C-alpha cells in the first residue's frame, strides 16, 4: 500500500463526512504506483538518475 | 503527507536504479489530495456516503 491509510480516511471524513471503502484504497495506491513508474520513464528518457516533481504529469 | 514515503523512493530505486526528489513527494500527496476531494465530489453527488472505487476518476 503506497498511500497513507489513515490519512487518507481521516481527509474523506473531514472534508465531506464520508466513509472510505477498502477498494479506494487501493484504487489511490495503484495510481501512486503508475505516476511512480511513469516518472522514472520520464526521468531516464531525460539521462537522470532523480525523478522529479516536473517527472509525475498529473 | 498522504504517500508511504519510504515505500514510494523503495519502488522508484529498485524498479529504475532513480532516486526521489522531495518535491517528486509532495506532488504525488497533492495528487492523492485532489483525487480524494474529486472522489468526495461524486459519492455526494450520487447521495452516498461512501466514496467507492468509481469515484476515483484515473
Amino acid at each position: 500500500v503506497l498511500v497513507v491509510t489513515s490519512k487518507v480516511k481521516k481527509l474523506i471524513k473531514e472534508k465531506g463526512q464520508m466513509n472510505t471503502s477498502a477498494e479506494t484504497i487501493d484504487v489511490l495506491s495503484k495510481a501512486i504506483e503508475q505516476l511512480c513508474l511513469k516518472g522514472v520513464e520520464s526521468a531516464k528518457a531525460d539521462g537522470r538518475k532523480t525523478v522529479m516533481a516536473r517527472d509525475i504529469v498529473i
